[PDB]
């Protein structure tokens, strides 16, 4: 039972397939259509002015005429050019002859936009298929946080875990309140929020998710819940947000996670049952225990009310 | 009310027409003319090689005898040889003008035109994607109050400014660090013009970094490691100081960081102000007025410095 | 002597081909499947444009002068797949051309080149995934196959070397270490495996490393740190597991690579020391990785960090 | 005038020179130039020859077995690839098709099945090529922490007094104006030590307070910038005096990131300080000078240049003899 490997922690097609799931569906493949539609038929139209003003039309069949693009004879045809042209296909029974010089620029600026557009489409298709970033990941939260007593310290804590395989084990955690607070000097601030330190100071946010843990943060005269006691937490209208981020073992990605803990969630005198146990050489994870909580004996005091009740007794 | 209580944290029309509007710009109509003229010289350096290799074969003359192979068939030289390059290195080749077998010369110089297209269309391509994929995107959406204020705050003096997103729910998830720029002179006769220094708005408790689910107020406390522990309301105005503030975060509908910046000159920070609330609570259901963002109404403060205020604290102490 | 000058902190050809057997293999069993792709879509799309032309009836004219079929000169089945191959890929040579006589056509033509840049950005994309390869172990920056207590300035600390091979592929690194135990809370809440941060320099800045050589990592054992209350006795008794985590920013060329290794309670040595990798001579130093690991005893206190300091402080009075 | 940076860059006047930077640093980017330049540049032409060579083979062998030669001239025949003698135009053949040109007047029959999977094969690798190339471009591009080119260490580092306090400071910045703004530094030092209990560590590296504790190690790089640590208790060099610096052989690190404004990509540079280039009692020239809506900044001053009086006690010493005057 060591949870350890000197480099490591102790189905092509499908690879594919989740590859091509990228976000990039249906409406981007719309947004790409009428893009390169709406520039062929403006390309194809400006194409016609030019003929037309040219009285290329006009001359049509007459052999002692030299066309600006040959065998080009109607709005149709035009369009047909502006997508070979584009595209970069030519097929070659329309093509511009030397003897126009605004169909040289055209073409010049035609092959410009569509060189432009095809890198455009393809930067589209880079940052679709490579997303910075996932969300969840099955990083489930405990569906409540309680508060307990711990070594002669009063705490709070919320469970945090993954119930699927153990693919994500490094991560840092985050924890902001958000109350409503009335300053002394008479302003009011709807929305306060202050960070409950889950170990910022000494780097211990950086967890190991080996398995399901149970996050403590320590209630001192610092913590915003320094005053809160039994009585008055039901009370209160307080709310907390936990966020946490983490990376996967086997792949280079980011996932995130969060949640929040209103009033109703938050048990006071309440401990979390562990989800593991010890046998001689294996251990189990009880994960459906994930969520259960149990009671146990714990005082209705403030954490101030036990430090000056501690303080009195020293005196 | 209850926010985020949605594991969640609670239109495609919207992002769709801004996405449209975000290449309205001159700067992309300069960018596309800078490269026109890149790939149209190009095109005509390549031209006019070609014309030279017609000129040099001669083969002018011979255009009216089929008893000749002219390298690229059907060649007027001065417009059809740059007329060719624009077919050739672009990959259409409508075959009006195409190169024969007898002239050796033009098939290694279509393979080095070939080549060269080729390694210009990758530089397009990676110049565009390097556009389009900017690690750092400067959003628009977030903004600064306009004003910074002073005011006091629960025993303490502080200085506040207020930050947020204008589309209510885009970016949550954000941190904030704030600059301060001002000219110094030591005791040992140093001057340095430029002398930069952080103001701690949480750094030490991790409270810098923000959760904007709402626009909210930074604040920052005048103590003894803050910059401000000397000044006075009346020194304010003549001490010329100046600010900046930058704010980084992770836009909620994809991860991808975006960041803004500000600053603040001594003319816009504001003493004994508070900033108006932007958001009220109500039944069932808070009201984000928008408008009153930048707002700021004026309190009565201490015009002492926060080290004289706290001096004479101190001295009613004693 | 200086090796860690301005810019480069001190056969291309060999690392493009090494890399280029391991891309063949790759594509060697890859390709096959892009030739896949673009032939199933080519053979789709012939195959409507021959049904395309059939419906239109140009083959029943076939020969006839007067006739203007969609695409001139296609014949049958493998001439309208040569078409789709044609168009689709953007070569177009034009001995089969489509006219203008057939808005069905025109239709198809827009599709066609469409769906031929959209998948083109696809095999881009996907030939860009599978070159990046984005595994974050690294094969090198090896961590010492012990872990080790020793006494150092009236303090006892714990230290394992660290450091890379090739002395090129990481030079910039930050390292974390967790222990974990479990722990029996005075208040009887029981904890499987309880978690803690050894501080090997978080708080100082000192926990970013410059990996020019071997180092060796030390965790000051202070009046607030986990191994604070174990000696040389509990060690053997208490079982307990160390986890370390190193990722390097950059392998020396802008790619973050990650490691991670572990020590035991057998495997941490009480009372030891560290074999020196580098010796320095007049001109040039000499490193021997053959004893990165190796390990030989000194003297030390048997008693806890707790209790020498309590010692120390009874001596000072 | 201020840095005002409201919603974009400072208080500067360029519009073409933004196109310009960005194209220069781009293109260094991508390049890398001196080995990989040249180096990739053949690569890829090679890259390309064998295969159209190869291809240009295959197509004139299939050529040679039936397809032509034996009936090159006569009417009646049917050509896999009209108009292709065997060797010249075979190869142009290949060179046509792959780039995706061709020009049409050789073509490929479609009476000849070998000729159309020949072509179907050589169709999809050069697909394949073409796209590894680009995806090659893309991650070259693409992987973060780039080597800085215009940014600058100043070529020595120096100690002075400060507020009563002794600090040692170098000066950092860039040398094309506004291209990088909010850097972060921190320094190393790297020396040998011998402890009390007789442990000799070859090489040492302790971590210089350069601002870490407060986060002002985080800096602006509005204009050249001189960055400083204090030396305290806590400072390695608490120790050492104006005559033990010479002989201590200590010698220090600076590693500096920063973001290229330009891009949002990120850039790293670094450099070190040697006991002969740790000059003791001088301070920086200044580089910015201040007038009347404007500044100036001469940078071939940036470099170095210095003058000052400071005591020549040690750090320690010092403090104690301010110790002693206050008690």
């Amino acid at each position: 039972i060591q949870r350890y490997v000197r480099k490591d922690g102790k189905r092509y097609l499908t690879d594919i397939f989740t590859t091509l799931v990228d976000l990039k569906w249906f409406f981007n493949l719309l947004i790409f259509v009428m893009v390169y539609t709406v520039t062929w038929l403006f390309f194809g139209m400006i194409w016609w002015l030019i003929a037309y003003i040219r009285g290329d039309m006009d001359h049509i069949e007459d052999p002692s005429w030299t066309p600006c693009v040959t065998n080009l004879n109607g709005f149709v045809s035009a369009f047909l050019f502006s997508i070979e042209t584009e595209t970069t296909i030519g097929y070659g029974y329309r093509v511009i002859t030397d003897k126009c010089p605004e169909g040289i620029i055209l073409l010049l600026i035609q092959s410009v936009l569509g060189s432009i557009v095809n890198a455009f489409m393809v930067g589209c298709m880079f940052v679709k298929i490579s997303q910075p970033k996932k969300r969840a990941e099955t990083l489930v939260f405990s569906t409540h946080a309680v508060i307990s007593m711990r070594d002669g310290k009063l705490c709070l804590m919320f469970r945090v875990g993954d119930l699927r395989n153990s693919h994500i084990v490094e991560a840092s955690i985050r924890a902001k309140l958000i109350k409503s607070k009335q300053t002394s000097e008479g302003e009011f601030i709807p929305l306060n929020q202050t960070d409950i330190n889950v170990g910022y100071y000494t780097g211990d946010d950086r967890l190991f998710l080996v398995s399901p843990l149970i996050i403590s943060h320590e209630i001192n005269q610092q913590s915003p819940f320094w005053e809160i006691s039994k009585a008055q937490l039901p009370k209160e209208e307080l709310e907390i947000v936990v966020i946490l981020e983490g990376m996967v073992e086997a792949t280079g990605m980011t996932c995130q996670a969060r949640s929040s803990y209103i009033t109703s969630e938050i048990l006071w005198g309440y401990r979390f049952t562990p989800v593991l146990t010890l046998e001689d050489g294996f251990y189990e994870v009880d994960y459906n225990s994930f969520h259960e909580t149990y009671e146990t004996s714990t005082p209705s005091l403030s954490a101030k009310e036990l430090a000056e009740l501690a303080n009195r007794a020293e005196s």
